[PDB]
């Protein structure tokens, strides 16, 4: 009955995206024990072959029994798109499973330059807290900096204190936008 | 044997559609790198002498090895017809071949305002994997708006990464009508 | 029994008419089907044939 079609052709195009990450200055502590890893903050990216996410791993180093915090890790702001560009960080969940995520009591991920609405997502062990922070906006050339913050319960196992070993894997997701 | 013919007297004046394309609030970004192109989503329809159809030219600019969804891309607005238009989407599939089609691992169609049973027809490369949505009520006043959802994988070579060219060409019939 | 229409002259889009024609004596039937450019056409009722 008058059905009616339009026949729309659609293109896409491919570029670089514009968020981008550097991996800061804390990423050149330079000093360490024998550990294995030289360094105390990792910042590399590598392309997941199932699905094609940009993966930017970290590896974060807490001490046990000991809170510990961050000023600075990464930095998040537009290098192409010269607009204000806003951002806001989604916790997702855990990811992986090494039976260790009951040993870690509380991890945040959180802005330091930029200072706005809750600004830290938060895991308790397992499950999640914090849902996810406010928009924050980022200008052409300057950057968000983001922190970090981790307490190990000191309970650990001395078998898996020497550094070698992973005891969690968080997943959050960082959003770009263009509207506060 | 008692054959007594039609002689149909068939008339036709087909009517502006109603419908109409509007390119929505995503050209309004008006900035860009430099990366040739002074826009993001050039929506242009176009009279397509080919086959005789209103086809629509619209540029959706997929991020590499970022899923990239858009919110105002295509509004479908009856201005001419005063009753309520009641619309599904079907794919169809590929056009042409830019050798570039096998990365893409998805590509999804789902509106913003307009919300109703599944509402997005995915691809997933070169084959497709979901047929068709549900109708959808627009009237006169209220306006339809059509979304997007674009995931490239960033194994594209780099000289593809720059914008100008085209990495893949897919079709999308919508069939509004005045009826569910 | 369309019986909507926009600007367009005609109140209903689907006509349904037959006259004696006299010129050849056929009992002509009158059907009108509005069309749009750009646009494939489909229907579902237009006319019934049966005893």
């Amino acid at each position: 009955t008058l059905t009616f079609t339009n026949l729309t052709y659609w293109l896409i195009n491919a570029t670089l995206p514009p968020a981008m990450k550097y991996p800061g200055t804390d990423t050149t502590i330079t000093r360490s024990d024998s550990s294995g890893y030289n360094r105390y903050v990792y910042v590399s990216y590598y392309y997941d072959p199932s699905t094609g996410y940009n993966v930017t791993r970290i590896s974060i180093v807490g001490f046990t029994g000991d809170p510990t915090n961050y000023t600075n890790v990464l930095q998040l702001c537009n290098k192409y798109y010269s607009g204000t560009l806003y951002a806001k960080l989604v916790a997702v969940g855990t990811v992986g499973t090494t039976n260790y995520e009951s040993y870690i009591k509380d991890f945040r991920v959180y802005f330091v330059n930029p200072t706005t609405t809750p600004n830290y997502v938060q895991f308790q062990g397992t499950s999640v807290t914090q849902s996810a922070t406010g928009s924050v906006s980022i200008g052409p050339g300057q950057c968000a900096t983001v922190g970090a913050y981790v307490l190990v319960d000191p309970s650990l196992p001395t078998s898996a204190r020497d550094g070698k070993t992973v005891i969690a894997t968080y997943q959050v997701n960082v959003v770009f936008s263009t509207s506060p």
